[PDB]
């Protein structure tokens, strides 16, 4: 079983780890897989929100990639990896210490090792959430 990115259409960025897509012609919230950004009113929340917003809004295009397992969560949100001009937003947040690796469920964990490699680098550099 292989993962494949597909073309996506942005309506708007919502916060650090959620975006609104026009998915098959319906507005739908997507939650980024394997990451957790702070809430806007928590430390680094505004920064994570603005980093995801600039990355998706300013991209020439965005793509979504489901993993192998559940595609929608218990709140109806789609669960995907999101790419902006080919760069994974989920990884970039982690690499900048603006999200933690989190919500790792077996069966939607394809990019776990990639993301924990990014988090280890953000922790070594003491970035943001990991700053001292
Ligand atoms: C990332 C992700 C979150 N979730 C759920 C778990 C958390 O629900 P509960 O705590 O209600 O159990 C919720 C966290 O989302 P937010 O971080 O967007 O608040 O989203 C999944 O079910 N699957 C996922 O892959
Ligand atoms: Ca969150």
């Amino acid at each position: 079983k292989k993962l494949h990115k597909e073309p996506a259409t942005l309506i708007k960025a919502i916060d650090g780890d959620t975006v609104k897509l026009m998915y098959k012609g319906q507005p739908m919230t997507f939650r980024l897989l394997l990451v957790d950004t702070p809430e806007f009113n928590e430390k680094y929340g505004p920064e994570a929100s603005a980093f995801t917003k600039k990355m998706v809004e300013n991209a020439k295009k965005i793509e979504d990639e489901f993993d192998k397992g559940q595609r929608t969560d218990k709140y109806g949100r789609g669960l995907a990896y999101i790419y902006a001009d080919g760069k994974m937003v989920n990884e970039a947040l982690v690499r900048q210490g603006l999200a933690k690796v989190a919500y790792v469920y077996k069966g939607n964990n394809t990019h776990e090792q990639l993301l924990r490699k990014a988090e280890a680098q953000a922790k070594k550099e003491k970035l943001n959430i990991w700053s001292e």
